[PDB]
């Protein structure tokens, strides 16, 4: 079990290093803090194509809310289905727990 982190930057001054501080105040290592440079030529959706792939079986992903998961298509379920397959828990800093509640009832 470990304590990964997901993180954007969206500001262009030093998002990364203010949502670094919001994962670790969260309950995240430094060590894993696979925060995404948007701030670039386009969107750097590389923070959770790695987790997808760096998570362990039983690990909580500590999720911060600076600006958005994703947009218009299912992108903040998709990730959170891979992990929830994966025998991952996400945690969320909007309320302490992971999306207990996410079907299509």
């Amino acid at each position: 079990m470990r304590l990964f982190g997901y993180a954007r930057v969206s500001t262009s001054q030093q998002s990364l290093d203010i949502q670094v501080r919001a994962l670790k105040d969260a309950g995240v290592k430094a060590n894993r803090i696979f925060t995404d440079k948007a701030s670039g030529s386009s969107s750097d959706r590389k923070g959770l194509d790695l987790l997808r792939m760096k998570v362990e079986e039983g690990d909580v992903i500590l999720v911060k809310k600076l600006d958005r998961l994703g947009r218009d298509t299912a992108d903040m379920i998709q990730l959170i289905k891979e992990f929830d397959a994966q025998g991952v828990s996400i945690r969320f800093i909007d309320d302490g727990i992971s999306t207990d509640g996410e079907m299509g009832k």
